[PDB]
C-alpha cells in the first residue's frame, strides 16, 4: 500500500539522519570507510563480514533495512569487528576499541530517545506480512 511505502520512506529518513550524526563525529572517522584491502590484506582472512558507515548508507538507499533492529545488527558488526581485529593491550588498539564501543553506545542512545516504539512495531508487522 502507499501507507506502507510511506512508513519505509520515513524509516529511511530516520536511518539516514542517525547515520549522518555518527559519521560526522571526529571519534568515528575510522568507521566511515571500508578497511583498504590493498593496505590491510589480512582483514578479510580474519573478519567474516566487514561493515562501515558508508556501506550502511548504501544499504539504506537499496532498501535493505525494513526495521531499526536490522540497522542495529550492522552497527553492532562495526563495533564487534573492531574489537575482534584490534584485541591487543597497546594504546593504538585500546583507542580503536574505546571509539568502537562509543559508536555502538551513541547509536543505541539516539534510537532509544528518538524512535517511537509503535513506529518500529508497524515496520515489524509490515515486514512479517511480506
Ligand atoms: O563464524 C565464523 C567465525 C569466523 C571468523 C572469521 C571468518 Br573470515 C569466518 C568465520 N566463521
Ligand atoms: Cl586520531
Amino acid at each position: 500500500s502507499m501507507q506502507e511505502e510511506d512508513t519505509f520512506r520515513e524509516l529511511r529518513i530516520f536511518l539516514r539522519n542517525v547515520t549522518h550524526r555518527l559519521a560526522i563525529d571526529k571519534r568515528f572517522r575510522v568507521f566511515t570507510k571500508p578497511v583498504d584491502p590493498d593496505e590491510v590484506p589480512d582483514y578479510v582472512t580474519v573478519i567474516k563480514q566487514p561493515m562501515d558507515l558508508s556501506s550502511v548508507i548504501s544499504k539504506i538507499d537499496l532498501h535493505k533495512y525494513l526495521t531499526v533492529k536490522d540497522y542495529l545488527r550492522d552497527i553492532d558488526l562495526i563495533c564487534s569487528n573492531a574489537l575482534e581485529y584490534n584485541p591487543d593491550r597497546d594504546p593504538g588498539d585500546r583507542l580503536i576499541r574505546h571509539r568502537a564501543c562509543a559508536l555502538r553506545d551513541t547509536a543505541y542512545a539516539i534510537i532509544k530517545e528518538e524512535l517511537d516504539e509503535d513506529f518500529e512495531q508497524l515496520c515489524e508487522e509490515i515486514q512479517e506480512s511480506r
